[PDB]
């Protein structure tokens, strides 16, 4: 073993720049740097083409072999699930159940061209839903007149209709907003969704879609809520009017709920059994759909159903820009929570598989396809995060699962809805809070992070509790907020500790760790790992005052008191000699007897005008007390930050900075020897 | 002069660790922390007393020989300015004047007990005063009905003394509010306003007072407002209806206007020769109501007038608690927005002065002059920036210069208001145009700042803007929340920079700076100056792929490429040796032969769960390709970090880990003198 060997003189600033000559740099112009971002050579385009269109890159390099058996699987079970979440969402947008259908066909399809994501279920989510049928039903209430040439017994098929007017308008404004964002590189704020955050939020999300179900599942009729605490609203409504339930439709739904959770404890319990998973939302709704009908609950029971479906799929039209200013500002909002849902799962999975998602591909994948949606009568989507989870749990590879999963909702659109007219509301209900559990599972966080760290854990109860209470918009920039502000308390509650030195070693580590490590006699060495900048200047000088027990203000007090009992341009040099009579001295309490104080700038990332007013105070408090202040370890950036400030204006200070804390210690050693010298 | 010599061995985790044994922590007690913390010596309550008196303290240290005569002529200066600055803030609260007045006399004793600045004038601001007057006419519009025994020519006193209650009782609650936030220690938020949000805050402010001083001024009928955009709306209502001014109103105020600015020019040129500044409001006043009075104005011309000022003080009276369900929420945006102006300036002198100033004593102060001068008849107050400008200026030492300008107001209000009755409003409105030139003069921070730091500059004015075209009360946490933020930004650009080393020391310096020293040949090292948090680990892993040029994917590219072209608990160990046949091996493009990637963590102050995944994978990449990744200065705290997360799961990894860039490029070279050793 070769051994650390470094015989050098002292490092003070001056004394290494006298060793260092500034280098020529190299010349970078923006105009040949924009010159040379325009050569679009083949391979540039090719790379372009891949950002845009990611199909045309995943696609060729599809490992068949590898890959078919589980996007199958994959495929079967995220469709069995979509079907019956399409028509609960379509129902929470205030929309008939075949539009949710085609939400479910149409932007899966896109977003297997443009997404970036191979894991996330593309399609109807409750709280998107649930905005959606809040605007909707703003601008087309229940108590709307209708001159549509029908008798008194009308069937709300003309409100209907401008219903999904307002659905289509509103999400061809989302579409164009999200396309926006995603083309002015809107999709970098992802880069703030820490993963507590994001699971957090999820969880939230969770908790949104679960209440939002309660209604349908109790079979009760409820004011529609979207807003802050429209969770605690639409809960408290739920349980208000639980008195009027349905109790069959509680029946049907409480016994799928209780057979579905019986067939997935089942099939986790024997998934190494069992060549692929049975999937169970298949039989549920089938199942459900012949309890209704063999008994026909709808009019024996008045229990709510599914209702007509009609075939075949329709031709394109174009949404009304005449409901825009109408809807503006809901479309924002709707453009922003599904983005948020979309890059928050989507990055749940790639950090799962290895793999990162775009933002701005995902903002513009998400606009195309809630633009052109629009036109095919497809009110705006989102991830839905169960069925995302089902798709990756089941062995999804790429987004080939989600075209097998649409084509079978196209089967159900072109020949077998109206198999499913009869299928209860509540059934629905049941099996998306029986698939929620998996979200659920994500509370096993809080004791993780509990263990890991607690600043992350406060990240996570923050942005469930904002996400919750507040909506997922409100909600989602507020838990952002508080996250980076943790970055802040962690800069303003740092690790303050006094070194000392490792003998026979240049290594200074914290005096009250290690009982090998000793501080030298007469200096005082002050590491803080944290910046300087104003929202921690204060606290650091008190704390340097407080830990290393050498206050200037109590030294100069305790001289003061000390003189009283005995009694019965040009710059002055910064430290002033203490001119204290021994005399009087011989009334001075006894001290540590200190005469530097060597400040450890290493881990000082950066200083402010506030900071280095802090630090220039310092120095002239304690040169005003006769004791050196060096600084060692400062970077290239703090001496920058120093020298735009006027620190420097006294060139003296060039002398107080050093290369390292040992250089510093060495340096003060030897003022200390040279000054004994010329004493006598 | 000595030399730095060192002779040790190569430091690594391992290696260190061995030499060091864990401390004892020393017993703190929780229980025994709090019965110290009850001993209640003597010197404790006197330092307790004061702390919530601190006239007990500075009023036996009052110098008098050093203070009297500077605060005699400040108590003068301010005085002259404090009579129209609280007859016009009493107009700008829909109030009778003489509650102005009662405004500058009552808070401003009480201030000069309980409060710890000793330069700011406590009195009517306009902004607070806006907001009063806005809550009072929206409490008591000017068509309300009062059956108050009068004839049809109603003089308005019944719904003045209405809008009376009204501001005592929000002054009351806002008050009760700030004493509340005083005692819970929320003025600790005082240290989140940074010097360039402060000035830009209080140019904003500024700003606030000329634009509600305009309608005034012109003499013309505007609609009160308040809130988002105020200043916009009131500087458009002001011009709209700018046709139907008062000519003889705006000439006798631009008159003032016109010889205030000459005298405040002579009072600054001849400051050396005068000695005292000349009180040039006390003369603008005397002089305007000579004007008004002489040639009768107040009808003749329709000239707005103070009007009737009563004499005598008035008793105390219990303000209705009844109107606080109406109130609150303006009492909270008042009791925020006062503390925001004292607390601001206040740190702005002390700053200036070379002493501090405590939030939670100015919070503490504010709300018992606010609730005790509710009693008393007196509005919502807070400290006036341009007196507190002029106090400070003037040679103020103590707030006993405010006790004497808190004399003259009272010598006004018991004895000679009546002679103001004529002085024209539009005369108080010129002499705060004229004194808010000094801070107007703030603006020359913008050249400074663009010299000092950008963004500083940045904080300045986006505290602007966002203070100006928000409230005061929005405003201000926008500014806060953006400067906060400008640390995130900070971290989020660090300096990327790759080390190479200083021939024959231990020094490291960025290669691209000094062009003496010279990279290690097979050793790259790479620094930030950040932590390696959520927002910073993906570009941290970025620039260090890009920055070294020691890309893995790039190297695995090149090892298939080549391949192709010549066919024509355990854990496995982190550095996969490349098994690349030398045959293949002529194939292979050039390169810089990397063995060893250093990572400086000697800036990096703390890591999260992101940043030790990020770090991780980092590790695995660079050692699937055989490249060793060292870790040189890892924090304590770090350490800890990455403890607590999973990355030491496998030992090897504390093998990474060294003490400093030197040890880990000795134990590099090592490393591979060894392998050498044994290759052969
Ligand atoms: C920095 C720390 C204190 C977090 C700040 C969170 C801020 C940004 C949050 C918390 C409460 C939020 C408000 C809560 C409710 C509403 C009403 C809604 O109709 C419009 C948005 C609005 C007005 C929100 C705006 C954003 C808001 C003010
Ligand atoms: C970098 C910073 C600015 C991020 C946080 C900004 C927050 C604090 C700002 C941005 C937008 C602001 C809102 C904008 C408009 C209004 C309406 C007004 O009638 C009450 C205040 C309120 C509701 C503001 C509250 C504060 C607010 C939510
Ligand atoms: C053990 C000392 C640290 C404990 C940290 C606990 C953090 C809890 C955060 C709760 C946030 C709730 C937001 C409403
Ligand atoms: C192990 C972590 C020590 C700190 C625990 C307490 C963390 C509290 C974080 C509060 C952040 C507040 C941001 C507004
Ligand atoms: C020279 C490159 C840096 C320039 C920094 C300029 C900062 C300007 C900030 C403007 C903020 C305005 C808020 C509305
Ligand atoms: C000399 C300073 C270099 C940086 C100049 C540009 C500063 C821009 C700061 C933007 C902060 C944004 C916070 C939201
Ligand atoms: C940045 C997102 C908004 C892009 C502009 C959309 C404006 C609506 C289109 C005009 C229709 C009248
Ligand atoms: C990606 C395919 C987009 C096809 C869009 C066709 C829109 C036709 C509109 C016809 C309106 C009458
Ligand atoms: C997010 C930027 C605005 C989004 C587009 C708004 C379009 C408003 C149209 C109003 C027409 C009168
Ligand atoms: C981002 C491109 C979206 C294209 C969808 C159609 C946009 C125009 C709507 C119809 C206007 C008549
Ligand atoms: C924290 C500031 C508010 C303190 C509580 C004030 C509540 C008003 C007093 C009750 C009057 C009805
Ligand atoms: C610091 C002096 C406070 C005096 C407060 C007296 C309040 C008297 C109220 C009488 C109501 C009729
Ligand atoms: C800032 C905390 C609240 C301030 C005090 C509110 C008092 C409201 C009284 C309502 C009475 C019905
Ligand atoms: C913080 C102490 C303020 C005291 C002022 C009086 C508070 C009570 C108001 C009158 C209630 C009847
Ligand atoms: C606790 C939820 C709010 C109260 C729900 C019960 C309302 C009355 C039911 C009879
Ligand atoms: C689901 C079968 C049981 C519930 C419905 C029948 C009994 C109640 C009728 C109102
Ligand atoms: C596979 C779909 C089976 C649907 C069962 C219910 C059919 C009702 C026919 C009356
Ligand atoms: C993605 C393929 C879309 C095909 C839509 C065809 C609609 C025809 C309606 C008559
Ligand atoms: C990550 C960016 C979050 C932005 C939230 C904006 C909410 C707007 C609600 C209308
Ligand atoms: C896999 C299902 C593909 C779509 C079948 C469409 C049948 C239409 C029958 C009218
Ligand atoms: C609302 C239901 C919450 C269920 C949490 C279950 C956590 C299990 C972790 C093992
Ligand atoms: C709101 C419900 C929270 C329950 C937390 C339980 C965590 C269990 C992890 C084992
Ligand atoms: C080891 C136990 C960790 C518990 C942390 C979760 C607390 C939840 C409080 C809401
Ligand atoms: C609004 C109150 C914010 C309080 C922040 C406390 C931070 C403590 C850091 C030591
Ligand atoms: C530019 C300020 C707003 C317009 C002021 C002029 C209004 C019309 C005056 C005749
Ligand atoms: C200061 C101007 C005095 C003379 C004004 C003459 C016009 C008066 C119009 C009401
Ligand atoms: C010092 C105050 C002088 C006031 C001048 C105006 C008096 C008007 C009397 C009619
Ligand atoms: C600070 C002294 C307050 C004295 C108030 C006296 C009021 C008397 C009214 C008759
Ligand atoms: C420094 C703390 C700023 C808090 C601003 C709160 C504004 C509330 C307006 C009602
Ligand atoms: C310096 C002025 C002190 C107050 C004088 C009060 C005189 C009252 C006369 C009725
Ligand atoms: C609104 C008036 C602004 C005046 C700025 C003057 C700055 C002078 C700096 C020397
Ligand atoms: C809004 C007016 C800004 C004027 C800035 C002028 C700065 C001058 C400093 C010398
Ligand atoms: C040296 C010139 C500095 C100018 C910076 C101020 C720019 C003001 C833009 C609003
Ligand atoms: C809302 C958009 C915020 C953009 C922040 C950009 C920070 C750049 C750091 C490199
Ligand atoms: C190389 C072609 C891949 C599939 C592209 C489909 C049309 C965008
Ligand atoms: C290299 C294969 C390109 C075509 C893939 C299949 C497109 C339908
Ligand atoms: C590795 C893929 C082999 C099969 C190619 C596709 C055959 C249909
Ligand atoms: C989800 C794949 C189809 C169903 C397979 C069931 C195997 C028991
Ligand atoms: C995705 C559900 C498929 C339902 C098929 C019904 C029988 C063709
Ligand atoms: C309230 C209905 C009771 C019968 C169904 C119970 C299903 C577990
Ligand atoms: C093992 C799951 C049992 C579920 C019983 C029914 C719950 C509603
Ligand atoms: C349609 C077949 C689904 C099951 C595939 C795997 C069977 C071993
Ligand atoms: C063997 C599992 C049966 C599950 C049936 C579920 C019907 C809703
Ligand atoms: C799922 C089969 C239900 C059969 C009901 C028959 C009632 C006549
Ligand atoms: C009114 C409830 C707001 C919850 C916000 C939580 C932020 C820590
Ligand atoms: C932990 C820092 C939070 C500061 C927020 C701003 C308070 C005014
Ligand atoms: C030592 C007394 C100073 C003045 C105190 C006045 C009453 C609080
Ligand atoms: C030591 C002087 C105490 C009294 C100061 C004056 C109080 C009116
Ligand atoms: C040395 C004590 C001076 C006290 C001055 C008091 C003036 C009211
Ligand atoms: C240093 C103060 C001397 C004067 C004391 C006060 C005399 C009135
Ligand atoms: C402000 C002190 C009183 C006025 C003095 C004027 C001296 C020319
Ligand atoms: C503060 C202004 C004083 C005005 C005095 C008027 C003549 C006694
Ligand atoms: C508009 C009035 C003009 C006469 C006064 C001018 C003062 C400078
Ligand atoms: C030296 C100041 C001259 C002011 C002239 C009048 C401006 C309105
Ligand atoms: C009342 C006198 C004010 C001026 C004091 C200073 C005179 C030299
Ligand atoms: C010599 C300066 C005279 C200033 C007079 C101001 C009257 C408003
Ligand atoms: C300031 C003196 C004004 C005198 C006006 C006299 C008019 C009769
Ligand atoms: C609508 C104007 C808001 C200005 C805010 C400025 C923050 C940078
Ligand atoms: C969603 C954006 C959060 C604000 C980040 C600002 C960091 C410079
Ligand atoms: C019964 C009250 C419910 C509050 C909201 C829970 C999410
Ligand atoms: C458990 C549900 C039973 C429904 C019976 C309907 C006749
Ligand atoms: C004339 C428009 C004025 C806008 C506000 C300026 C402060
Ligand atoms: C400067 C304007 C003077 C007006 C006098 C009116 C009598
Ligand atoms: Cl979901
Ligand atoms: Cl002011």
């Amino acid at each position: 073993t070769q051994r650390y060997y470094v015989e050098r003189p002292i490092f003070s600033h001056p004394v290494l720049q006298e060793r260092l000559h500034t280098k020529d740099k190299v010349p970078d112009s923006i105009a040949d740097k924009l010159k040379q971002a325009f050569t679009c050579t083949p391979k540039k385009i090719r790379n372009i083409i891949y950002m845009f269109l990611p199909i045309t890159k995943w696609l060729p390099a599809y490992k068949f072999k590898e890959y078919v058996l589980g996007d199958l699987v994959s495929g079967i079970s995220t469709g069995v699930l979509q079907l019956p979440q399409g028509l609960a969402f379509a129902m929470l947008a205030a929309v008939p159940p075949i539009f949710g259908l085609y939400s479910s066909f149409y932007p899966v399809i896109m977003y297997c061209f443009l997404g970036t994501s191979r894991h996330i279920s593309i399609g109807p989510f409750a709280v998107i839903s649930l905005m959606i049928g809040g605007v909707a039903v703003r601008l087309v209430p229940d108590d709307i007149v209708i001159p549509g040439g029908v008798n008194a017994t009308n069937g709300t098929e003309a409100r209907d209709a401008l219903r999904v007017k307002v659905a289509m308008s509103v999400t061809l404004l989302s579409g164009i907003i999200q396309f926006c964002l995603g083309v002015c590189r809107f999709g970098f704020v992802a880069i703030y969704l820490t993963e507590p955050l994001v699971r957090g939020f999820t969880t939230a999300a969770a908790v949104h879609v679960f209440t939002s179900m309660l209604k349908y599942l109790f079979g009760v009729k409820t004011k529609r809520y979207s807003g802050i605490f429209s969770v605690v609203y639409s809960t408290v409504a739920v349980l208000q009017n639980v008195k009027n339930l349905n109790v069959c439709s509680l029946g049907v739904g409480l016994m799928v709920f209780g057979l579905l959770l019986g067939g997935k404890e089942f099939n986790e319990r024997f998934k190494e059994k069992l060549p692929a998973p049975i999937p169970l939302e298949f039989f549920a709704v089938v199942m459900g759909t012949g309890i209704s009908a063999g008994f026909n609950l709808k009019e024996s029971y008045n229990v709510d159903v599914v209702g007509t479906l009609p075939l075949g799929l329709l031709p394109p039209a174009n949404p009304d820009t005449s409901l825009f200013h109408l809807v503006y500002v809901d479309a924002i909002a709707i453009a922003i929570v599904g983005f948020s849902v979309t890059i928050s799962m989507a990055k749940t999975l790639a950090n799962k598989h290895g793999y990162q998602v775009d933002g701005n591909q995902e903002l513009i994948a998400l606009g195309l396809c809630n633009s052109i949606g629009s036109l095919f009568q497809t009110f705006s989507i989102s991830c839905s995060l169960s069925r995302s989870l089902v798709q990756e749990g089941t062995g999804g590879k790429t987004q080939l699962a989600g075209c097998l999963a649409s084509l079978m909702i196209l089967l159900v659109i072109l020949a077998t809805g109206f198999l499913f007219e009869s299928l209860p509301q509540a059934v629905l209900s049941a099996i998306v809070i029986v698939n929620l559990k998996g979200m659920f599972m994500q509370f096993s966080d809080l004791p993780f992070f509990w263990r890991t760290s607690k600043i992350e854990l406060t990240i996570w109860l923050t942005t469930f509790v904002s996400s919750l209470f507040l909506g997922l918009d409100y909600g989602l920039i507020t838990a952002v907020i508080i996250a980076l502000l943790t970055v802040i308390y962690r800069t303003q509650s740092p690790s303050y500790k006094v070194l000392g030195k490792l003998p026979e070693t240049d290594v200074y580590i914290d005096i009250d760790a290690y009982e090998e490590v000793k501080e030298i006699p007469g200096i005082k060495i002050f590491q803080i790992n944290a910046p300087i900048y104003y929202a921690n200047s204060d606290l650091y000088s008190n704390a340097l005052k407080r830990k290393t027990g050498v206050n200037p203000a109590v030294i100069m007090g305790a001289r003061r008191k000390a003189m009283r009992k005995y009694a019965k341009v040009k710059y002055p040099p910064i430290v002033i000699k203490s001119t204290f009579p021994e005399e009087m001295q011989r009334f001075m309490p006894p001290g540590d007897n200190v005469h530097t104080v060597i400040l450890d700038f290493t881990q000082v990332n950066f200083i402010d005008s506030v900071g280095v007013k802090t630090l220039a105070g310092i120095v002239k408090e304690y040169g005003d007390v006769g004791i050196y202040v060096y600084l060692a370890g400062c970077s290239a950036q703090v001496v920058n930050d120093l020298t735009r400030n006027r620190f420097f204006e006294n060139p003296a200070l060039w002398e107080l900075l050093f290369h390292s804390i040992h250089d510093a210690v060495l340096g003060s050693q030897l003022r200390e020897a040279l000054a004994e010298q010329e004493a006598s």
